[PDB]
């Protein structure tokens, strides 16, 4: 059942590694600042709860369900594994604004936010914008709530993440389309590759094609920094670009930076090409400076990988639309 409205939300970019905007929870609204994450399905927000020995819950909103006049119990544990770090707490329900929507939600409080990599987190929590056969708990996620409100007027959601980390916009998510403010070309379509992850069919990666020859998989993950493969795969990326392995990054000499080749990504018939100021953190020019990669290794467990990640790095780039009612992700130029 589709309904004649349009909503955006708009996104603040902090460092080009993390873009959030605000949701309203409970009544009266308590404000979090939330990254909408299509490589996740759960909402997940910390709690009033938690220890405040979790340094991470000293530093960011915590929900206050007895806060609340709408809010209501249910208190199942959860507990949201993700590639990154962990998160555990319980299940409650009350009413979620965002983009001037209201749903009653299920979401999680959040009572164990380990330190790393929390307290390095802008934002205090996620949206995920995944489906619900990826939902810890089984949990109704919140795109599929708005949804059965019959208010949006199309089954689609789509993102535009800004390169510029004050005067600019950060991004933007628009529920029920996409804007044509931040895109130009036509879409180009790729349908979902497995039942309930935003994932599709990858023919091919070049540098300057030497990986994924012969097929792979790419998780579209709005919640992640960077672009990622396996850690094999990324140790013949690197190899290729002349980068070095530190602990949590490839980094490069800042002055050979400009000089890498282009890499590209063959979804769908179409070849996605980012150049070195797609994906180098070009901060100086030196020779005695190191400048870090927007590529990092990411071994995803079964079912979802092995798989490629495509983060933000990519997502700026290519503006993307995520179309429910025909199980496809497209993309455009964003501007
Ligand atoms: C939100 C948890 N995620 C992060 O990768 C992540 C971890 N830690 C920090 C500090 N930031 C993260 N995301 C920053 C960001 C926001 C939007 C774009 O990138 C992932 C978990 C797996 C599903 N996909 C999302
Ligand atoms: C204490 C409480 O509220 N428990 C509920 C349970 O009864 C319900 O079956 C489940 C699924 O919605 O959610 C939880």
């Amino acid at each position: 059942t589709l309904g004649n409205t349009t909503s955006s939300v708009i996104l603040t970019n902090y460092m080009d590694t993390q873009y959030y905007g605000e949701i309203g929870i409970g009544t009266p609204p308590q404000t979090f600042k939330v990254v909408f994450d299509t490589g996740s399905s759960n909402v997940w927000v910390p709690s009033s709860k938690c220890s405040r020995l979790y340094t991470a819950c000293v530093y960011h909103k915590l929900f206050d369900a007895s806060d609340s006049s709408s809010y209501k119990h249910n208190g199942t544990e959860l507990t949201l594994r993700y590639s990154t770090g962990t998160v555990s707490g319980f299940l409650s329900q009350d009413i979620i604004t965002v983009g001037g929507i209201t749903v009653t939600q299920m979401f999680g409080e959040v009572t164990e936010m380990p330190a790393l990599p929390f307290m390095l987190a802008e934002f205090d929590g996620v949206v995920g914008m995944g489906f619900i056969e990826q939902a810890i708990g089984r949990v109704t996620p919140i795109f599929d709530n708005i949804i059965s409100q019959g208010v949006l007027k199309e089954d689609v959601f789509s993102f535009y993440y800004n390169r510029d980390s004050s005067q600019s916009l950060g991004g933007q998510i628009v529920l029920g389309g996409s804007d044509p403010q931040h895109y130009e070309g036509n879409f180009h379509y790729i349908n979902l590759i497995k039942t309930g992850v935003w994932q599709i069919q990858m023919k091919g990666v070049s540098v300057g094609t030497l990986l994924c020859e012969d097929g792979c998989l790419a998780l579209v993950d709005t919640g992640a920094s960077y672009i990622s493969g396996s850690t094999s795969s990324i140790e013949k990326l690197m190899e290729a670009l002349g980068a070095k392995k530190r602990l949590f990054d490839y980094v490069v000499k800042c002055n050979e930076g400009p000089t890498l080749p282009d890499i590209s990504f063959h979804l769908g018939g179409k070849e996605y090409t980012l150049t070195s100021a797609d994906y180098v953190f070009q901060e100086s020019y030196s020779s005695k400076k190191l400048c870090t990669l927007a590529i990092h290794a990411m071994d995803i467990p079964p079912p979802t990988g092995p798989t490629w990640a495509l983060g933000a790095t990519f997502i700026r780039k290519f503006y993307t639309e995520f179309d429910r009612r025909n199980n496809r992700i497209g993309f455009a130029l964003a501007r």
